């Protein structure tokens, strides 16, 4: 009875609504693709491997995951049907971040810098 992951979030379900929209096409190639890019990004990139970690709470205290490479697979693969959810799915990354963690902590400081970035770049989105 050793730690296990729980498994990922969906990036496919193919009876969820779905629409293409120009600001979903923006939060892909704009948004999230140039988030990819920045210096702090990377534990952000795949879901929290708390076995990899040796963070054994860690989905004991986060029950609603969501990374960065998740929402990227959505986008691409047209999961969503507005703009909202996406920003949605965003929040939830940054929140979970905040909540296992504590101020002033390494992994904040990278997730509170990602998240004055994100609501730099969505500031203005496409109509």
């Amino acid at each position: 009875m050793g730690s296990t992951n729980p498994p990922p979030p969906e990036t496919s379900n193919p009876n969820k609504p779905k629409r293409q929209t120009n600001q979903l096409q923006y939060l892909l190639r704009v948004v999230l693709k140039t988030l990819w890019k920045h210096q702090f990004a990377w534990p952000f990139q795949q879901p929290v491997d708390a076995v990899k970690l040796n963070l054994p709470d860690y989905y004991k205290i986060i029950k609603t995951p969501m990374d960065m490479g998740t929402i990227k697979k959505r986008l691409e693969n047209n999961y969503y049907w507005n703009a909202q959810e996406c920003i949605q799915d965003f929040n939830t990354m940054f929140t979970n971040c905040y909540i296992y963690n504590k101020p002033g902590d390494d992994i904040v400081l990278m997730a509170e810098a990602l998240e004055k970035l994100f609501l730099q770049k969505i500031n203005e989105l496409p109509t």
